[PDB]
């Protein structure tokens, strides 16, 4: 098997300077010609030279103007040119391919190919070889003269990376033209993109240099309309970049595009951006309420690389982390800004906990910066993104302000124009943290395992409290589990902000501070402590860790109704339902195991539910806020606190739980649902795609929350509301309509409604899919089925393949039905996508990873699915590097 480790990288012996390319598209091929001017590197040794190249068609090649040949200078095995060293030249030289290739039939949607009508590229990461020859890696950094070819009435609009520097006419219909990027990058950054595109246009003017820069957003001419939104989601990227980090964009012009088929989010090649349409397209008549938080934190998340990624780029591909976790920080920052809403910050640790730390307890666990791979793709994981967007979130926790844009300007200014490593930004923060410290003994180096040491730490705590005296001590506990990656966990440097709460009046008894906790334990003690305080732990989800609390149901109710911080609030709740959630699981678990005719179920608690009541009729209280505390904990939450999850039996106890609280609020639901409708559905701004009130949104998620809880309960008369809902002109509305129909003999018309209004929308169909897929029905799988005939059938786009299969995989009891019927549906459905779209493959698996936490029929049903998938002729390396790793093989 082929294994890269981290710590062999090795520079090439050799360089190339300059990349010039001619692109040539017709209708059966695409004929690429290059010149790379190359050099040999002070590493060089006499080898071969050896350039990536996978399933090249190869026309010819020279080196200098001499024609090398197969068998005498080189050989090429569809995977690797090898130039024999004998014929390599010994100082600078020009080397010339020309390759044909066929985007036409590319349906893997990596390298060159076509996506409905327009021709465009993704080479991150080990894509551009399947347009030419390179040594395709980060540090092999060049600048490029681009020129795309093409019949003028198919391909009108030829994009490439940077200045625009000529176009012109050719013979037989043809035009063309070149782009010169004189910013040096790697060849993941290549971008080429032709069509019959549309576009919306604005200039901006930099905050500093007062350089004019000219913005283009790009799609097909049917959804033009869709794309005022994305264009103010970059003004607000730039504006913030400048504002917050100095930092100024670089060109005269930068392109954003859309297209229907993308693998994942959206591409920042440098000038010249790409995007599922899904993450760049959106009006409010024809997209749900998500679709706008989406494209802010997608078109920041492409713009803030431009620094971090591309102005500073990875020396090597173990260093992912350095951009993606590092602009997924600045990205979740700007949305923070951006949206002023509480839900904002909670919905990226509600990420974390259920996706990333189900991830980091699998078997697929790995540090931040992994220490080998097989195929690249299946680094790009939530543990690389998420787990490292809170690695570099802690370094302003730690420095704070004013000292953390200090460590970032030294980051940017040592390593512009040039790659970096992990070491590199540590580095960068621990002179930042030298100066807010005084001291230049103190040193971040313990702060590095927070790149090498793979799994969540488990910081636990217990309280004194002296109140002659007054004062109080936190006693900290931190633990990671050993795993595969290390044997010996060492203590990580973990900042936990807290403050005190006075339990008998709601207020905070001290200034907000950030204990450091450096060792396995620690005391830490404050005196002046009045009266004995209720402890408000890791305010604002300070670190990436399982909190025990040690609190009562009765300390974590008093935090709820008055902490100022909005996760503790939000923990202590969760950590109040885990505490039911796991009693009512134990009590159904002995009763299926033992056969019980009869037992008890542990209530659950009142004070809590009044709680609840209390927050609900607040009409002061934030509406996102709400929601998050009327809805259990994720199912992939959960699951890592048990083993052997039988999961029917916390189906059960989800559903008690449920129906405990509604007995109790269904008419507090109901009557909030009926008085929250005039703000909710306003239609101030309707007409006005430059414009979000991110707070009625979350009057609209609640309205939709409440519904479904009212739905399920068969609520008197609920269905009278849910016909008025579906007449709304919010798609968040109407698709819920849909969903909570469920419940009832109107599925079917609203099914039929609710098609009719999105049939004519690719994302919103799209939409509508997911809707269907996630309902609550027992006939789902005859539903799936009717969506598979009549709907996806063939469709090789992935946004049609995720929406049909991915949320029906989040359907706790049908997915998994104890036949195994639902695993075997998703693994055949996962091997006929990997004989096209090995990425997507490997996405669809996601519901498999935690096949080892379940009870052992279930487990034995996974794996027996898996392996399986594993057995299949001419499975893609992608899929059989990520199932042997998650089945303990590799
Ligand atoms: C371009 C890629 C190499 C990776 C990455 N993009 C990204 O969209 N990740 C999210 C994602 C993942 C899976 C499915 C979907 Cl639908 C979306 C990124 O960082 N863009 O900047
Ligand atoms: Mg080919
Ligand atoms: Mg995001
Ligand atoms: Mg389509
Ligand atoms: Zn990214």
């Amino acid at each position: 098997p082929k294994i890269h480790y981290r710590k062999d990288y090795k520079p090439s012996g050799f360089i190339i300077n300059n990349v010039t390319l001619n692109i040539n598209i017709h209708d059966n091929e695409t004929i690429v010609r290059s010149v790379l001017d190359m050099d040999i590197s002070k590493h060089n040794v006499g080898e071969d030279l050896v350039f990536d190249g996978v399933g090249l068609k190869i026309n010819e090649i020279s080196i200098n103007n001499k024609k090398l040949v197969e068998g005498e200078e080189y050989t090429y095995d569809n995977e690797f040119l090898t130039i024999f060293s004998k014929f390599v030249p010994k100082s600078k030289f020009a080397f010339s391919s020309e390759v044909i290739i066929h985007p036409e039939t590319n349906y893997a949607l990596t390298g060159l190919y076509k996506s409905k009508n327009i021709i465009v590229s993704q080479c991150e990461a080990t894509g551009f070889r399947r347009i030419t020859f390179f040594i395709d890696r980060p540090d092999m950094m060049a600048k490029y003269d681009v020129t795309v070819t093409a019949d003028k009435e198919k391909y009108p609009v030829l994009l490439s990376n940077g200045d625009k520097v000529n176009e012109f006419e050719i013979p037989g219909g043809r035009h063309g033209a070149r782009f010169n990027d004189p910013h040096l990058k790697p060849c993941y950054l290549f971008a080429v993109v032709a069509g019959d595109l549309k576009h919306l246009s604005a200039t901006y003017i930099t905050k500093y240099t007062k350089k004019k820069v000219e913005l283009y957003v790009f799609s097909e001419e049917k959804y033009v309309s869709k794309l005022q939104w994305a264009l103010e989601c970059l003004k607000k990227s730039m504006a913030f970049d400048e504002d917050y980090f100095g930092l100024e964009y670089d060109l005269s012009r930068l392109n954003l595009v859309a297209v229907s088929d993308f693998n994942v989010g959206a591409m920042e090649n440098k000038g010249l951006n790409i995007f599922n349409a899904n993450s760049l397209l959106a009006s409010k008549k024809n997209s749900i309420d998500f679709s706008y938080a989406r494209i802010l934190t997608v078109v920041g998340h492409e713009y803030f690389h431009n620094y971090t990624g591309n102005r500073v780029t990875l020396r090597d591909w173990f260093q992912l982390t350095l951009k993606e976790g590092l602009t997924v920080h600045r990205e979740n920052l700007f949305s923070e800004e951006m949206t002023k809403t509480v839900t904002t910050r909670l919905s990226h640790v509600d990420l974390l906990r259920s996706v990333q730390f189900l991830e980091d307890s699998s078997p697929l666990s790995h540090p931040i910066r992994p220490e080998s791979y097989v195929s690249m793709e299946n680094f790009y994981t939530t543990t690389v993104y998420d787990k490292g967007s809170e690695v570099m979130r802690m370094y302003l926790t730690i420095l704070g302000e004013e000292y953390y844009k200090k460590g970032f300007d030294i980051y940017i200014k040592k390593n512009d124009g040039n790659t970096a490593t992990c070491e590199d930004f540590n580095y960068a923060m621990e002179q930042a943290y030298k100066m807010k410290k005084a001291d230049n003994s103190a040193n971040l180096n313990q702060y590095l395992l927070w790149f090498s040491q793979s799994g969540t730490p488990h910081v636990s705590f217990k309280y004194n409290y002296d109140a002659e005296k007054k004062q109080y001590s936190i006693h900290v506990n931190q633990y990671t589990k050993p795993d595969e990656n290390q044997k010996e966990k060492k203590p990580l440097f973990i900042p936990i902000s807290v403050g005190l709460i006075n339990p008998e009046n709601g207020k905070e008894m001290i200034s907000q501070t950030t204990l450091e906790l450096t060792k396995e334990s620690d005391t830490f003690v404050f005196n002046n402590i009045a009266v004995k305080p209720i402890p408000s732990l890791f305010r604002g989800f300070s670190a990436p860790v399982y909190i025990e609390d040690n609190l009562t149901d009765e300390e974590r109710i008093l935090l709820l109704k008055y902490d100022s911080d909005a996760f503790v609030r939000y923990n202590s709740c969760t950590n109040i339902y885990m505490k039911q959630i796991l009693m009512n699981y134990n009590e159904f678990l002995k009763a299926k195991n033992e056969k019980l005719e009869s037992f008890n179920l542990t209530p659950v608690n009142a004070q809590f539910i009044d709680a609840i009541k209390y927050l609900l009729e607040d009409p002061h209280a934030d509406a996102g806020f709400k929601s998050y505390i009327v809805s259990l904990p994720q199912d992939r939450y959960i699951i890592n606190f048990v083993s052997n999850l039988d999961t029917d039996v916390l189906a059960d106890t989800k559903e008690y739980i449920y129906k405990q609280i509604g007995d109790k609020l269904n008419d507090v639901y109901y009557k909030m649902f009926k008085s929250l409708e005039a703000k909710a559905d306003d239609l101030t701004y309707f007409n006005d795609e430059s414009h979000v009130d991110f707070d009625q949104m979350n009057m609209r998620t609640l309205r939709n929350t409440l519904l479904s809880l009212l739905s399920k309960a068969q609520y008197p008369n609920i269905l009278n509301e849910i016909i008025e809902h579906s007449k709304s002109p919010y798609p968040s509305n109407w698709l819920t309509s849909l969903s909570v129909s469920a419940y009832f003999d109107k599925y079917f018309e609203l099914y039929d409604k609710t098609y009719k209004l999105s049939k004519d929308d690719e994302l919103l169909l799209q939409e509508w899919l997911k809707t269907v897929s996630r309902s609550d029905r027992k006939d789902i799988y005859e539903i799936l089925k009717k969506l598979e005939n009549e709907v996806l059938k063939d469709s090789k786009n992935p946004n049609d393949i995720r929406a049909v299969y991915l949320p029906f995989t989040n359907n706790l009891r049908r997915f998994h039905d104890i036949s195994g019927k639902g695993y075997k549906l998703i693994a055949e459905v996962i091997t006929k996508t990997d004989k096209f779209n090995p990425m997507v493959a490997t996405q669809l698996c996601e519901p498999f990873k935690l096949w080892n936490k379940l009870d052992t029929k279930r487990q034995e049903l996974m794996l027996n699915e898996m392996n399986t998938m594993l057995q299949e002729p001419n499975i893609s390396n992608n899929l059989k590097e990520y199932l042997l790793r998650l089945t303990n093989k590799l």
